[PDB]
């Protein structure tokens, strides 16, 4: 340590700039105040990172555990626990997947135990249409109506990676049923408290996703209208393409910046395709010292 600085936005604006960050020197006391800052600003930029695919795992790994995305044509070649977002072929070869994460959603929704911080280390940025889109989903549940607040009270939730699972090389040629079912028997719908407690701050969560979240159920169990989690999405600003609503923070980045962000309180989303500019970005998922919330 000597010199990790963070700058934390005012107040109750979103994310904060960390200048001299250097994963291989940093203090036991740095790595504990930059979780600290993730978790109550919810996204911290690292600037000035210069690292190889090597180099940004043992990054991640000052953070947390990290963990390989179960589908593996996700995977970098090098590194299987960097998962590649990616529509630039390297020598004409397709690495990681093309235009992954349009739709909103936090990370791993769908799996029965969710890593708590994300990583993402962009390596090709749009010049015009950069950025990601996020929303604080403990804001987004405080703003709730009283009334809407109570409704959900009590209530479970259901989360499925069916809509959104990309074909793979693999499943040329198959019926599309036997896809369908084999996502069902790898990666089954995992039923979430639709609100719980984050362990690091004590903030009420409402873990919801317009991609992820495919029902909601009472207390006993039984399978509510669907049209109540509609009304979620569309009070937490999900479902508004002009992606101007108040809960809306939209991230851009600069070359050198890494993005570390509090994957229990944020859901986020790519932007639409306006323009053609591709994306490349490396990502690594850690489980820090607490599971996703204390039913896990
Ligand atoms: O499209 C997916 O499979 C999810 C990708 C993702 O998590 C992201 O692009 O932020
Ligand atoms: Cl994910
Ligand atoms: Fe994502």
């Amino acid at each position: 340590e000597g010199r990790m600085q963070i700058d934390e936005q005012p107040g109750n604006a979103i994310g904060a700039a960390v200048e001299g960050f250097d994963h291989a020197t940093a203090s036991d006391a740095d790595i504990d105040a930059l979780k600290s800052t993730i978790y109550t600003k919810k996204i911290a930029v690292l600037k000035g990172q210069d690292l190889s695919p090597q180099q940004f795992l043992a990054l991640g790994k000052r953070l947390g555990r990290p963990e390989a995305y179960y589908e593996p044509m996700y995977q970098h070649p090098e590194v299987t626990e960097i998962f590649v977002s990616s529509n630039v072929p390297e020598n004409g070869k397709q690495i990681g997947v093309p235009k992954t994460g349009k739709f909103w959603h936090a990370d791993y929704q769908f799996m029965p135990d969710p890593f708590g911080i994300t990583l993402i280390y962009p390596q090709v940025i749009p010049e015009k249409n950069r950025g990601t889109y996020f929303i604080d989903m403990g804001r987004a549940y405080d703003r709730l109506p009283e009334d809407l607040k109570k409704e959900i009270s009590g209530t479970y939730c259901r989360h499925s990676v069916r809509k959104y699972f990309k074909i793979r090389p693999h499943d040329v040629y198959r019926p599309i049923s036997e896809i369908i079912e084999e996502v069902e028997r790898k990666t089954p719908a995992v039923v979430q408290p639709t609100t719980f407690t984050h362990p690091m701050t004590g903030e009420t969560v409402l873990y919801i996703s317009e991609g992820f979240t495919v029902g909601i159920e009472d207390q006993d169990g039984k399978p509510l209208d669907e049209e109540l989690l509609k009304r979620l999405f569309d009070a937490t600003g999900q479902l508004d393409e002009s992606f101007e609503h108040d809960n809306i923070h939209l991230q851009s980045f600069e070359q050198g910046d890494l993005l570390v962000w509090d994957n229990r309180s944020l859901i986020h989303r790519a932007r639409h395709t306006t323009t053609p500019e591709p994306t490349v970005s490396y990502r690594v998922t850690v489980h820090d010292e607490r599971k996703l919330h204390d039913g896990i």
